[PDB]
């Protein structure tokens, strides 16, 4: 299928995800998998097939 | 006399004079003279003499 998609945009600045930590005993930012933040940001089809994505932490401190 | 003056900040953006324009037939920006924009914009003492600061512009179109 046609996905035409015009953004002519006079001006954009975009911040994808922004991990701040202060005074923090142990950090772990966790930021991965299938992430798009451009200006003009398009997705299709992701992982159409069997696999999917994960972003995922093991922090357990027992 | 004395004038101790502590500043201390955790970040800090400091924009002076701005000039936008967009469509102008004739565009005359006049920003000079005593203009201090810093992050700790202190200023004493200004022309204390005889004398002035002036921002004029001579724009006429008669």
């Amino acid at each position: 299928g046609v996905l035409y998609v015009g953004s002519k945009t006079k001006e954009g600045v975009v911040h994808g995800v922004a991990t701040v930590a202060e005074n923090t005993k142990e950090q772990v930012t966790n930021v991965g998998g299938a992430v798009v933040t451009g200006v003009t940001a398009v997705a299709q089809k992701t992982v159409e097939g069997a696999g999917s994505i994960a972003a995922a932490t093991g922090f357990v401190k027992k």
